């Protein structure tokens, strides 16, 4: 068993001299009473992994009764109050309230939507139905049913059931005929077969994605980036080319979602805490390499420029270092 939540090129990593009860009792001196020692919360919490963090939570409950989140809760404020309480958060539970926080409301959150079911794998995908279920007492697809609607409704349903083929094995024969398939449901007719575009590239492998692309740049002289851009609108567009830049490279592509989230009129804190947490023990490492590659200037200073306080120093300490 190796962390279906845990990838190789993390910036958050096991402390290796880790205690459960030191850290515990830490966190509880530096809550209770008036005020709060936040810089010992942030010394501790951003230098443990998940799994650590986890047995954190498990031996606070233990020695104090008491549920470390709630604690939390009650003494912090703001974007460090919601970072803090992410860090906490077991991993398929963080994505599963994240994806319910982007269908609330009188607004659904499309582009969040799209982040999260894009880049998850299968496995994490299944890991967070059952947590989604297990928090909200619905299924995420029902949910996803009532507040999208179309292709796009279509296309994220597929996503959500977690059943993109696994496999290690490639078919060539198997890519050639997909990439015909898709010629002939888009490029060579009048309007598209939405449904076949959103079954070949919601259900093969992103491998086997890869071959399927060359065989179609073949097939029609034309990227499947192109066919895409000129054949779908809105929404579903938007999200068979994550599922294309997430095939070719998925650290970019969450590079660029940082990117906006921090660029513009107003940081969009939500984006930037998610995809920090969520990505820390999978390829924030990656992430900083082609945010640096694309904007000539570090995720470190991006996070310097358009943060302060609390939240900016736990924020770089989740960054890691400079590019
Ligand atoms: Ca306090
Ligand atoms: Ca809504
Ligand atoms: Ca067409
Ligand atoms: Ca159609
Ligand atoms: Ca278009």
């Amino acid at each position: 068993s190796a962390s279906i939540w845990v990838g190789h090129r993390g910036t958050v990593r096991d402390y290796p001299d880790f205690s459960p009860s030191v850290d515990a009792e830490a966190i509880q001196k530096a809550i209770r009473g008036i005020g709060t020692d936040e810089k010992m919360l942030i010394s501790i919490l951003t230098e443990r992994s998940n799994a650590q963090r986890q047995l954190i939570v498990k031996e606070y409950q233990a020695a104090y009764g008491k549920e470390l989140k709630d604690d939390l809760k009650g003494d912090l404020s703001g974007h460090f109050e919601h970072l803090m309480v992410a860090l906490v958060t077991p991993p398929a539970v963080f994505d599963a309230k994240q994806l319910k926080k982007s269908m609330k409301g009188a607004g659904t959150n499309e582009d969040a939507l799209i982040e999260i079911l894009t880049t998850r794998t299968s496995r994490q995908m299944k890991d967070i139905s059952q947590a989604y279920y297990t928090v909200y007492k619905k299924s995420l697809g029902d949910d996803i049913s009532s507040e999208t609607s179309g292709d796009f409704r279509k296309a994220l349903l597929t996503l959500a059931d977690g059943r993109r083929d696994e496999s290690l094995k490639v078919d060539e024969h198997l890519a050639k005929q997909d990439a015909q398939i898709l010629y002939k449901a888009g490029e060579n007719r009048w309007g598209t077969d939405e449904d076949k575009f959103t079954e070949i590239l919601c259900l093969r492998s992103f491998p086997q994605l890869k071959l399927t692309f060359d065989e179609y740049r073949n097939i029609s002289q034309k990227d499947i980036v192109d066919s895409i851009k000129g054949e779908l609108s809105g929404h579903f567009e938007d999200l068979l080319l994550a599922i294309v830049n997430c095939v070719r490279n998925t650290p970019a592509f969450l590079a660029e979602r940082l990117h906006r989230a921090l660029k513009g009129i107003g940081t969009d804190e939500f984006t930037l805490n998610r995809i920090m947490v969520s990505r820390s023990e999978i390829d924030l490492l990656d992430i900083r390499t082609e945010f640096k590659k694309h904007y000539g200037y570090s995720l470190y200073s991006a996070i310097k420029s358009d943060t302060s306080g609390d939240y900016e120093i736990t924020l770089l300490k989740i960054c890691g270092g400079d590019d």
